[PDB]
């Protein structure tokens, strides 16, 4: 589980989405799993605007925060899951390091602010939905 707190928006994985999210929606792209909700409170976290491919990912299952090289954001296959079918994930980055099914919703980060969130795993290997695109998480 995690969340980015931007302004007076949350972002969160699509797949950990609550009720209460669906039903303050803002955007959401099964294609990418994420889904942004609108909040109440105005949140503390700063959105990368770079093109970094080192960072620092949350990982629950060790209560550590793991240096990582990744890759740049790219459309991957991921493995059929209780959440979705074997299909293409857009805008992934891959790096190797411990990942569960509940690290999903980690912050991953560079010197420039938030960079993502893990969204896949398994093998030695962990994925991050890159948020660094999403201008307008910026602004309104
Ligand atoms: C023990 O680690 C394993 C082993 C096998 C699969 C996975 N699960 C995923 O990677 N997810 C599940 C949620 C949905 C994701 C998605 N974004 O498609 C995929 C993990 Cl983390
Ligand atoms: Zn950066």
């Amino acid at each position: 589980s995690g969340a980015i707190y931007v302004g007076n928006y949350r972002v969160v994985n699509r797949h950990l989405a609550t009720h209460n999210d669906w039903a303050n929606l803002v955007w959401e792209d099964s294609s990418r799993d994420l889904l942004v909700s609108s909040t109440t409170a105005q949140g503390c976290d700063t959105i990368a605007r770079c093109d970094c491919q080192t960072g620092v990912y949350y990982c629950s299952s060790r209560r550590k925060h793991y240096p990582v090289s990744f890759s740049k954001p790219s459309l991957i296959f991921v493995e059929a899951s209780e959440y979705y079918p074997a299909r293409y994930q857009s805008h992934l980055m891959l790096a190797v390091g411990h990942s569960e099914p509940g690290d999903c919703g980690g912050i991953l980060r560079c010197q420039h602010g938030v960079v993502g969130i893990v969204s896949t795993g398994g093998n030695g290997l962990v994925g991050f939905a890159d948020v660094r695109d999403l201008l307008w998480l910026d602004e309104e």
